[PDB]
């Protein structure tokens, strides 16, 4: 981009959301896609709507579990 990236983004490391698997990535991988940004957060199922920790984010990925 011309424009530099201010890196407002959603998620940060160490946060918890109450988020609803709405795809999942062949291995068990919930998709938890925030205005399109991608969540990992392995383990989880289609249309299951639980707390996660987002543990880490990388600048094309998050990954997060859950803590019920």
């Amino acid at each position: 981009m011309f424009r530099e990236e201010s890196r407002s983004v959603p998620v940060e490391e160490g946060e918890v959301y109450d988020v609803t698997i709405q795809d999942i990535a062949r291995q068990g991988d919930g998709i938890a896609r925030i205005e399109g940004f991608v969540i990992f957060v392995p383990g989880t199922k289609v249309g299951d709507e639980v707390r996660i920790k987002v543990e880490r984010v990388l600048p094309k990925f998050a990954f997060a579990s859950v803590v019920e």
